[PDB]
């Protein structure tokens, strides 16, 4: 792969920590509820949850590095801003999940579009699209299996929240940026 | 006019779609209520509402092109970001309309100032001022006529919401940017 | 000092006005309650409150000018954006203070990180750290003395809100920027 093992591990850990914060926010606000008592939990989440999101973070970053022209001008400052934007949007969905679906979903779409406008390129958007489809699909399957459920006022997309689509999209854009950063920050002459 | 018909139509449609999303958000949250049963509705709005906002969008864009030095460096990326900022702010007012007037209005003013800081110039601000006056004035007249009303906790500006002033201001700044974009994106040598 | 008296006064007034707006927002939403009837109030605040924040604004700006390489490229546009970001974040804490501590605090941390990413440098962050410690410390002492109290759902940091840490941090970053602006905007050849 294009990522070095150490970079992949850092990205995995970054995704896992952000996932735990966001997922705890969803649980504590009643946005979601788990129904899987048999597995070990880490904070408010089944142990496999931060593993899934962490793995997706490293995978989307790797994917970007296989797409045309990774940007060499990416900085830690841009990456911090992107992570903050995704974390901020994630926790905001926990705060507003009980409100009507259109304004809630529109707000998250606006946040995602602005994140792309500031940080994203074409291949980054493509990564955003990939996870905007796979992310909600995995969740829909999990909900179907009874692993967890969304609050009844946040389950309009086949049992999951419509805001997942732009939330995952923004995640993909930023993970792609993190992959570009991993390469760009390597030692130079 | 400086805009070509096709550009004016695209801007009109853009404004109309964004207006319908925002106005549906206000209606579904109880920010506003219509009292005009005799006219055809489009989604949650009287059919003339998206026409008014769409027309204002094309008109403010046209106005900018009659003001000094339209910027030739404007991009679709900046325009998407501006539309997202205005849509995001519009739907946020629906979410927070029941809160006390000062923090709500201050939040919208902050959003509008940041939108200008990132995207606006002097003439863009002037367009923002024009609609920040005309917009609320039209609404105040409509409310006076009994066409619709604001929620009692959001009607402190002669029967309409004080947040309309910075919301319209930000709309004007972005419409002006869209006018500049319309010209800048034309085919070049 | 590096600031001229007139610049220090403008910064003091700017901080005082923003403090009064934010503090009124906290009082009117029940985020905080004062228990000091013997002193003259200005709007919703004890008269010494805007003096404290105004003084901190001028002091942090002055401090930045004693740290390495004040940036000469700072503009009024950047400064307006920074003030808007801090005011917007301040009033948002009033709106969301009743929600669970983790998502609320994470949202404010995200806002602060983005503010730094867009506007801050190393010395600006250092100023942010200074007030992120001193600010909450002063508040903790004041609460201990019974001068005011936080809402029971917003008092987890020794009697004050955990969101104060990133809120003050962002304040420090922007005050530092205002100090740089004060010097940069002086008449040039
Ligand atoms: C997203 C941030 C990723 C951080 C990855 C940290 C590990 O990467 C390695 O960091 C070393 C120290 O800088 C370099 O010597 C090396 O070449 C690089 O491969
Ligand atoms: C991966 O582990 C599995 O996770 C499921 C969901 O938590 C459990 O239903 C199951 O028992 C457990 O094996
Ligand atoms: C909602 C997402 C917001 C994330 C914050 C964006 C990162 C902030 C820093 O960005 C960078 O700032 C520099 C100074 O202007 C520019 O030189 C550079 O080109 C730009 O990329
Ligand atoms: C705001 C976005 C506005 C989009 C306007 C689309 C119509 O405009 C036209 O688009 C053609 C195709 O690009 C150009 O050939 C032509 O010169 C231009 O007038
Ligand atoms: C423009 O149309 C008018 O709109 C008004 C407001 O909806 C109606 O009161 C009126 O009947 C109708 O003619
Ligand atoms: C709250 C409103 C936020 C809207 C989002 C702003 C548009 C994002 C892209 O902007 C543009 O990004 C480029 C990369 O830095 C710069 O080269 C350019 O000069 C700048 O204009
Ligand atoms: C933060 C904004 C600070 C505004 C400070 C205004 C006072 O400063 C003074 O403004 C004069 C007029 O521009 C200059 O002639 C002078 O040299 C400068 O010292
Ligand atoms: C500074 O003034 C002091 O402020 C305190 C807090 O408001 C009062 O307790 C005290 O009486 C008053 O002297
Ligand atoms: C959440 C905090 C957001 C505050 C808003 C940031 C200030 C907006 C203007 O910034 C400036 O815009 C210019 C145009 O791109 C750049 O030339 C310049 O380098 C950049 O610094
Ligand atoms: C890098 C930040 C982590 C990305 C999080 C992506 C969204 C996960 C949403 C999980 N779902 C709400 O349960
Ligand atoms: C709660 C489920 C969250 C799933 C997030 C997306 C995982 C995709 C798997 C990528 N490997
Ligand atoms: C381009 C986006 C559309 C601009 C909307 C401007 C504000 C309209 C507010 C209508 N009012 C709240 O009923
Ligand atoms: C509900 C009324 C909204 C009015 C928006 C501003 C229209 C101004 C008319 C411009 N022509
Ligand atoms: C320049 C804007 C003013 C900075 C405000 C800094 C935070 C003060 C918080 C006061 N505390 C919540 O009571
Ligand atoms: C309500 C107390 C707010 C205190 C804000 C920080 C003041 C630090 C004093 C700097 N001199």
């Amino acid at each position: 792969m294009r990522l070095r093992i150490s970079e992949a591990v850092v990205l995995f850990l970054l995704g896992a920590v952000a996932a735990l914060i966001g997922d705890h926010s969803h649980v504590v606000t009643g946005t979601t509820v788990y129904h899987t008592d048999a597995v070990p939990f880490v904070w408010s989440s089944p142990f496999w949850f931060p593993i899934l999101v962490g793995a997706a973070t490293a995978s989307l970053a790797e994917l970007r590095l296989h797409l045309p022209a990774p940007r060499d001008g990416v900085t830690a400052r841009q990456a911090l801003g992107g992570v903050a934007a995704v974390v901020g949007t994630y926790v905001t969905t926990a705060l507003v999940h009980a409100f009507p679906v259109v304004p809630v979903t529109a707000l998250v779409c606006a946040a995602a579009a602005i994140t792309w406008c500031v940080l994203g390129d074409g291949p980054g958007a493509a990564c955003g699209v990939v996870i905007a489809v796979i992310g909600p699909a995995v969740e829909i399957a999990l909900v179907q299996l009874g692993v967890f459920a969304y609050h009844p006022d946040s389950d309009g997309l086949f049992g999951v929240a419509p805001f997942l689509a732009p939330l995952y999209f923004a995640f993909g854009v930023v993970a792609a940026l993190l992959g570009e950063l991993a390469v760009a920050r390597r030692p130079q002459l």
